[PDB]
């Protein structure tokens, strides 16, 4: 009922009563946990209310308000609207603080220290495809900030019908493409392939080659999605070189600034806005160990030994580790060398526990997960390894959903 | 009931079953996560027999003879043997079937692909500490087996009462000494160091120094344990040499040969074997990762970047990353050069993933603990990390046991 979480490399101990809010189910049962399951799995007016008092009550009881004047008559004027229309809108503060906490609720975010200085855009006024590239390019502007990245988030309109649904089909609102090949094997971003091949089947024409910024496709109220180019001054981007091996940059390789995740569900209050694209920076391992060294993702381990010399015959010289080591130092030089935010993955873990540490004291914990907390390489020697983390699902929330092309509706 | 678990790097799916077989308890539940959790958490006649029964049952359904004649007539002879003793013994045949599946039921195991391959020591006869000695000596001499090391446990007389308990208050048989200075640091093994100070405390002459090892401390039918040193002879030491780098002799590192652990609980049939020893051989990364590296081990990371000409001043050098790498190569090299079994955590996790798809086949499933099968450097560029794994708990087990000196009536 009030439940300890260890840290085995510092010997700190917190306690966590936060997991009591707790609402939803994980996955896991007193007989089996599912802690490394990737996805574990229309509304009515009854469901509702419960989820917009819970709601509205802990958002009134964060502006010292609680139970106050103003909440009393909020907490009645949205029984109201769900009475009168079945759903209801939230206020602007309201929307801004729910998109906070659904980060600060990202169980598996290593970058929530953060999560209050997030920029919100409430694109909730928007009805068309256009609309919603508009909204876009005003977004990945704002976050880019010539570099200096800035955290925000874009809110199209919450589901209503579920028919009339928002949707930005991209995974990310920058991602390169992903090409097969007449001997099977892929250019570009393997990922993206068959998400590339929607774009064409839709009229996108692939300038087929490696880094190509993908198109737009943006669905709005439900209708057939519609492709826009980003203009390429907004996709910024850094060459990756090392500060030693200078056939780095004979290797060209390249990534965008801006993660910028588009194909989850946002939920606050028991409404759901299924287009609300999100961005932040990049922890490098992010790129230089799963972009770029993933099996199924570029896969450069091959030519990065190479050019190392290095004993590729066995599997045991650890030319894979050593490859993987110095790819990450580059992309943060990189990234470093061209002013663009970047958070190595020591650096954001140590922040992780520094923020683990303020929510149990002014919160009562933090959801954390730790399958997805530590850093994919050199695991043990950042502070998170070391850290138990209780995982538990709190709202606002974001959540993941199925892609659009597996569900919508077609008509033209 | 019929459980999916995917892997991403090779979409390759399987169905458990076998987790429906399991019985305890896994500390998560449907709203909490414990999955990150390090340890979460006298026996009577009654519950004994369902015990025996169904340890019994899948013994007798394993030599293709379940519910057969000579199976109801074990039956009978066990439950006889309840009433009359309230307890009961091991079959020779039933005892290396349990220790094997304990093994191949550890899911923090990833070498359990060896686990029919394991060679069963009964010292149920033991009475004394110098009859552990010579039984642990025993045990080494055979699992070292010069270097080519050899899968082994030795089994001492079970739990009766709970005051006449066998221990082995080492945490395992070879552990090098920890001491603490003046200036408060830690010369050799900060891990040992409290059990470092029993053994001074009983009598051990402590030759301060790096790595020594420590004397076995062998409590024997509940009896105060006494002190007795392992022959060198037996202990197989490994010194760690880099094959590029010559100053990697100058460091002055090496490790023992043998991880056997002698702190845990073997659990068959109901029955608690509270000293079971047991050793394989080990992956690298035990080494070079988590004893040589974690800030609170031998932590050498200092020196290893100091003497490459590594960039310390900042954090996002990589330089901790860098440095880990060639530790471990250094490692794997070292061993495979004195051909002292030992295996990298690629080929580790690779046989792991192997071993995964023999028992979703013939077994129905594979407990796995992702958080502890994923090595502790270069998570994501071995099959471990992308193999979604469904952890529960089966029996015969292992199961963690507090340690002796805080639950030992003394008397002497
Ligand atoms: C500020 C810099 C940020 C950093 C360094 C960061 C870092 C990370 C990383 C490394 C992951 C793991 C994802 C993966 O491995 O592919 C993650 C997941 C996640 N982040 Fe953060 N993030 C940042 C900003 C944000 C923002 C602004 C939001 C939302 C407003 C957010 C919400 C999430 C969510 C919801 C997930 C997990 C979604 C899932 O279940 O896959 N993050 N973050
Ligand atoms: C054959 C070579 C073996 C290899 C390569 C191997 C590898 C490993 C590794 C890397 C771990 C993680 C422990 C840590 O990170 O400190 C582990 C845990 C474990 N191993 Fe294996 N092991 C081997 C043999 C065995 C044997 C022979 C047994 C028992 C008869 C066994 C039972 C266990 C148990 C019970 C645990 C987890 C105990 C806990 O909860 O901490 N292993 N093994
Ligand atoms: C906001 C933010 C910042 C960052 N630096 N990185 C992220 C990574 C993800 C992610 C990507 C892919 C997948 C599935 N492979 C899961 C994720 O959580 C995300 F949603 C948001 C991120
Ligand atoms: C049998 C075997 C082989 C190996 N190569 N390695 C092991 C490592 C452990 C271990 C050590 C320490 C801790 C706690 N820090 C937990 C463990 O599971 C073990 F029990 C058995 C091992
Ligand atoms: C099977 C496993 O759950 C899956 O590979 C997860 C593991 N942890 C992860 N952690 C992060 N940060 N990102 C990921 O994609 C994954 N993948
Ligand atoms: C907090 C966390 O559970 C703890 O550090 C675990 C993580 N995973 C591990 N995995 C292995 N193999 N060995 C360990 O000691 C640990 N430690
Ligand atoms: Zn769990």
């Amino acid at each position: 009922r009030f439940l300890k979480v260890k840290n085995w490399e510092t010997d700190v101990v917190l306690t966590d009563t936060l997991h009591l809010k707790s609402t939803l189910e994980t996955g896991c049962t007193e007989h089996i946990c599912m802690g490394s399951i990737m996805l574990p799995s229309v509304a009515t007016k009854d469901q509702l209310f419960p989820l917009a008092k819970e709601f509205l009550d802990q958002y009134y009881s964060s502006i010292k308000r609680f139970g106050s004047k103003a909440h009393m008559d909020r907490l009645e004027e949205v029984n109201k609207e769900i009475e009168s229309t079945s759903t209801y809108q939230l206020k602007d503060t309201e929307l801004i603080y729910g998109a906070k906490h659904a980060w600060r609720n990202a169980s598996r975010c290593v970058g929530r220290i953060q999560w209050s200085k997030l920029q919100v855009f409430d694109a909730r006024d928007c009805t068309t495809a256009h609309g919603m590239f508009n909204y876009i390019c005003n977004h990945v502007k704002y976050a880019t900030n010539k570099g200096n990245l800035r955290s925000a988030i874009t809110i199209f309109p919450q589901r209503t019908d579920g028919k009339h649904d928002f949707r930005v089909w991209n995974s990310q609102l920058i991602r390169y493409a992903g090409y097969k090949q007449p001997d099977g094997s892929t250019l570009g971003d393997p990922a993206n392939v068959q998400f590339t091949e929607i774009c064409i089947q839709q009229g996108w024409k692939a300038p087929r080659g490696r880094f190509d910024v993908l198109p737009l496709l943006l669905q709005a109220n439900g209708n057939d999605p519609e492709l826009f180019q980003i203009p390429p001054e907004l996709v910024l981007e850094v060459p990756i070189r090392h500060p030693k091996f200078d056939w780095f940059k004979d290797l060209g390789l390249k990534w965008y600034g801006l993660p910028a995740v588009s194909n989850m569900l946002l939920e606050i209050g028991g409404l759901e806005f299924s287009a609300c694209p999100f961005s932040g920076w990049y922890m490098g391992t992010e790129i230089g160990v799963r972009d770029y060294c993933d099996n199924s993702r570029y896969n450069i381990l091959e030519e990065v030994a190479k050019k190392m010399d290095l004993d590729m015959r066995k599997t045991s010289s650890l030319w894979k580790d050593q490859a993987l080591v110095e790819i990450n130092i580059a992309v943060l030089y990189s990234f470093q060398s061209d002013k663009v935010t970047i958070v190595d993955h020591h650096s954001a873990t140590e922040s992780f526990i520094k923020h683990m540490e303020n929510e149990y004291r002014c919160r009562g914990g933090c959801p954390a997960d730790w399958v997805w907390i530590v850093p994919p390489m050199s695991g043990s020697i950042t502070p998170v390894f070391h850290q138990e983390m209780l995982n538990y699902r709190l709202t606002p929330s974001f959540e993941y959903q199925p892609d659009p092309w597996n569900t919508h509706v077609w008509k033209g």
